[PDB]
């Protein structure tokens, strides 16, 4: 519907710092790459 991509690693539209784990599960854990919203699944 717009070009904000709702997702773990942005609030309203912006995205989360590059560098900022937005999923921290036992399983494992994904990062911001300051690009988009949709969180990799290249966990580190």
């Amino acid at each position: 519907a717009m070009d904000c991509t709702t997702g773990p690693c942005c609030r309203q539209c912006k995205l989360k710092p590059a560098g900022t784990t937005c999923w921290k599960t036992s399983v494992s854990s994904h990062y911001c790459t300051g690009r988009s919203c949709e969180c990799p699944s290249y966990p580190g």
